[PDB]
This record gives C-alpha cells, structure tokens and sequence, in this order.
C-alpha cells in the first residue's frame, strides 16, 4: 500500500489536483464528465463516470443543475470500482466541494466505501453559498457526513474550508495545498516514534477511548496557540521539531506525539487536532452568510 492515497473529486478536486502536481506522486482524479479535465489528467489517474448516451437532460441537471441525488444515482454502481483502480494507501485524503454535485457525492460515497474497508480516511472539503444551489449542497452535504459516520460505522474526518465572500477561490484553494503538504508529511511513517499505527489510533478514536461514532472536524494548526484554543478536542496529533523543549512525558501519554528531524524538516510544530463537529452550527453560518450576501449586493472591484 503507499503511504498516502489522495483522490481528488469533481471541478473543485481536479483544480486542486492540478495545483498540488509534483507535491505528491499517488494522487488520483474522479468525475462524471470530461469538462474539468486539464494537463495532469490521463487514463492512467482519472476515471470519468459518464451518463450512457446510448441523456442531454440528466448530465444537464447532474452537471448544470448540481443535482445531488441525480449524480449519486450516476456514480453508486462505480465506487467499488475506483478502489479496485485507485487502491487505499495507509491513509487516504478524499478532496471535494460541497456545494457542487459531483464531488459532494463522489467523495463522501467513496470515504464510506474505504471505511466499510478499514481504511484510514480524511476529507478535505469546501462549503459555499455563491448561489441558491450552493447553499442547499452544501447543506445537503452536512447531512451527507452524518450519514457516512453511520453507514461506515467509523468516524467521518472532516477538514473544512468555506469560499468566504470577498476571498478569491485562489487563496482558498492555497490553504487546501498547505493542508494537504501538512498531511502527505505527518503521514510518511519517517517521523521517529510515530508508526502506522500510532496515526490509526489517532484516526479511528473510537476503537480506542470509545466516544461514540460521530462525525468530526479536522484541524491543521502550524503553532502552539491556534491548536491551544480548539474547544474539546477529542483526538490530537503533534509532530514537533524540537521535543527538547516541546514535549513532557504528558505530552507523549495523552497525545499521539511524533519527532520530526529538524536535520530535515524547517516548521517548529505541527498539530492535527480532531474535535467534535456541529453540522447544524456550520449549517446556520453558511444560511446567514448567504442572507447578507443577498443583502449586500455588493462586488469587491
Ligand atoms: N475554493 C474553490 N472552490 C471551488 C473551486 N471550483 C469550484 N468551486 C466552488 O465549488 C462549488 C461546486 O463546484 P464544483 O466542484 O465545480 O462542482 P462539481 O464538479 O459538481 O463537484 C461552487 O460553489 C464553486 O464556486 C475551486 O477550485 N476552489
């Protein structure tokens, strides 16, 4: 199995996978059309899941429309298939919008299926309101994550980005990228004291403290204090470059705790702290987010 499997999902996905070339080797591209598709992509990393045009309505209401139930229904019968092409590495990064029809499903289908597997898995996902059917996916999508957490039976990651008004898609996706470095790197088993199952236990918490199966939300902090003011946390991971000063005995008893040569590696601290996720509390922000919007209307020149 390789280390890190990353699968990335529908328009916002293969954006982001085009971003991240040359970051990573094992990454991978899904879609249910040929649209998003740029230099990066071949038949040996992409596979396209089209309706059979042996259908201009559906692929308009699939593609257009960003008809969830009708994308789900276009892609159920495949995702076995994409973990046959694309194998589960010893963790697995999943990355898609919400707000769009294709990644929203693909994605979150394909976290279920690597589960049910026993598979290590973490989404990286953005939430949007720029429109009426953004909005509603990306609240159908919230449901869809509780959903997945009690298919699987296992505790769906979730990274979570939001296309604030006002902030181009550019620095949103640039965030994605300094997350997903940050992972591929906590993830490479070279770190001292921190092994394949150190990270599994990190991830699948409930097999270990048992809190019961929910879904949670994943934070990456690149310092002390932003990982310091995480509400309850539930599950934390830390890879630090200076244990001489950084980390007690405590620290290594009550944290999956990791040592990163500094000989190799330039960041001081890194902390990947997993906390409990309130799909209503995101839920209201993005409907009130949207309400000012459509309020404003306004455009930043
Ligand atoms: N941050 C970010 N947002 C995106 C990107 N592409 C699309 N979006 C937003 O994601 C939502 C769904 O788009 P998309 O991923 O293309 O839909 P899909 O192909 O059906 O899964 C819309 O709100 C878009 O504005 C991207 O590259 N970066």
């Amino acid at each position: 199995k390789v280390k890190t499997r990353i699968y990335f999902c529908g328009g916002a996905g293969f954006r982001i996978g085009e971003l991240f070339h040359g970051y990573h080797e094992d990454v991978c591209y899904i879609d249910t059309s040929v649209q998003n598709k740029h230099k990066h992509n071949t038949d040996d990393n992409t596979i396209i899941i089209e309706a059979d045009t042996k259908q201009t309505a559906r692929k308009r209401a699939i593609g257009m429309g960003k008809d969830r139930k009708a994308a789900a229904e276009l892609i159920s019968a495949h995702i076995p298939a994409i973990a046959h092409h694309f194998p589960a590495g010893d963790t697995n990064i999943v990355v898609y919008s919400m707000g769009g029809a294709s990644g929203s499903t693909i994605g979150p289908s394909l976290v279920s299926h690597l589960q049910q597997q026993g598979e290590v898995v973490v989404s990286v996902v953005i939430g949007s309101y720029d429109s009426d059917i953004s909005l509603r996916n990306s609240s159908g999508s919230l449901k869809t994550f509780e959903g997945v957490s009690s298919v699987s039976k296992v505790p769906m990651i979730i990274n979570y980005h939001e296309n604030v008004e006002g902030i181009p898609q550019s620095m949103v996706n640039q965030n994605i990228l300094e997350v997903l470095n940050a992972l591929v790197i906590l993830f490479n088993q070279e770190h001292q004291s921190l092994d394949l199952m150190d990270i599994t236990n990190w991830a699948h918490f409930h097999k270990h403290h048992d809190v019961p199966v929910q879904t949670v939300q994943l934070h990456v902090c690149f310092d002390r204090q932003e990982a310091q003011a995480i509400l309850d946390p539930i599950s934390i991971a830390s890879l630090y470059t200076d244990p001489d000063r950084d980390v007690s005995i405590s620290t290594v008893l009550t944290r999956t705790t990791g040592y990163a040569d500094p000989e190799k590696y330039d960041f001081d601290q890194m902390h990947f702290v997993i906390n409990g996720l309130s799909i209503e509390d995101i839920r209201k922000r993005l409907e009130e987010r949207r309400e000012m919007m459509n309020r404003a209307k306004a455009n930043m020149r």
